[PDB]
């Protein structure tokens, strides 16, 4: 997957007037899209098609899927058939609930991303100390798409360590949560960022800023 | 404590809103309480939910599996009860904060957090099934009153209700095409979840009668 700028917007506004706005003040410094519940809950899945149409850009499904096997499978067609080129998964539920979205993929053309440590305080409690299972049954299954914390930069390494250099890695947390821009891309391939575009006086310096500060690693 | 009609939640997971709403209507008489999930709203939007409630007038449980950070848990939350959710189904794995920004939510806005403390499929064995005693334990400290365990595992479901005490209000999923009994479930359980059972049904109605016949007697 080739993401432009190394760079994944989180859109998680929730007004499509002010997430369609945003995006396009963006356009040029992105072409890789993450959408979530927020937006899509707020403004309904046809809001993938109308980026789609807009923008030209690839869309991630945000949807932290986490449910058994036989809604996970409803729940990616769904989500795919809204035209998201890729969806996040979560590995805590287990491998039968994995297999059930990489089933899905495969059968539509897109891609799994595996969600095995989260960034946020929390994540601390109960899934830090599953991470390296759960990414060692990402490899198990075939999983080559990994998502994981920038706030935790120890922690992505031991992850990137794990997957190898050939698998794909994106990572949140970079700009608002405290997560650093160029220390995160050491170890993954693209970085996401919410908030500091999004919220940001000026979203397109914001991006232009960022990009700017990781200039050297592409 | 919501007070579920015949002890019995319809799990409306079909993914066509002629289907979804004929089904619901066909066993109205027997259930006042949906939950409603993704694989439907995904399909059909969150406008699913305002149909429900203006064909049925029944309550709506938004079965969501809420499982990022606070601030997109509190987002979550907001545009699941700003459609008209009665409550939400919320994760406890990723952690206490996760579940304070929803409940946090839920209090501002008058409605409720169920927790999913432990699930019914073979792979919550692999990782879920060992934290939930402390996740249920956690939901407890944080004044959660409604949580959501399996009925595929009764031991495991005999000990979430021990933890969350008598007063709390507990639902069961997997009654049914998953195995659960649902005269057995309810010993522990307030209300049975079923699904397919009911949804796949020649006659949802007559499955739902069925199931309700059974246990009669625990009504
Ligand atoms: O561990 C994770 C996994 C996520 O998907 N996310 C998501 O990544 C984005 C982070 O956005 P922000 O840059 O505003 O903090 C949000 O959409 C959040 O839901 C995260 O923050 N941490
Ligand atoms: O542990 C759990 C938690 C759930 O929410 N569920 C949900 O409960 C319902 C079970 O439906 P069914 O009766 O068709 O098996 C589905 O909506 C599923 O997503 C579950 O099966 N197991």
């Amino acid at each position: 997957m080739d993401v432009m700028n190394r760079l994944i917007l989180a859109m998680d506004l929730m007004n499509r007037d002010d997430a369609l706005r945003v995006t396009g003040e963006v356009r040029e410094y992105i072409d890789t899209v993450k959408i979530g519940y927020p937006l899509v809950l707020s403004e309904g899945m046809d809001i993938i098609a109308e980026f789609r149409k807009r923008f030209g850009c690839r869309i991630i499904a945000d949807f932290k899927v986490a449910d058994i096997p036989e809604t996970n499978e409803k729940i990616c067609r769904a989500t795919f058939k809204a035209g998201a080129d890729a969806i996040i998964v979560h590995g805590f539920p287990g491998a039968d609930s994995v297999r059930a979205c990489l089933n899905v993929a495969e059968e539509m053309g897109r891609e799994v991303f595996l969600l095995t440590e989260m960034s946020h305080p929390g994540a601390e409690m109960f899934i830090q100390g599953a991470a390296d299972e759960i990414a060692r049954m990402g490899v198990d299954l075939g999983v080559k798409n990994y998502d994981g914390p920038s706030t935790r930069p120890e922690r992505l390494s031991r992850l990137r360590e794990i997957i190898g250099q050939d698998s794909f890695l994106i990572s949140p947390g970079v700009g608002a949560q405290g997560g650093d821009p160029g220390e995160t891309l050491r170890f993954a391939d693209a970085i996401i960022v919410g908030r500091s575009i999004y919220l940001a006086d000026n979203p397109a310096a914001a991006a232009a800023g960022i990009i700017e500060s990781i200039k050297d690693l592409l």
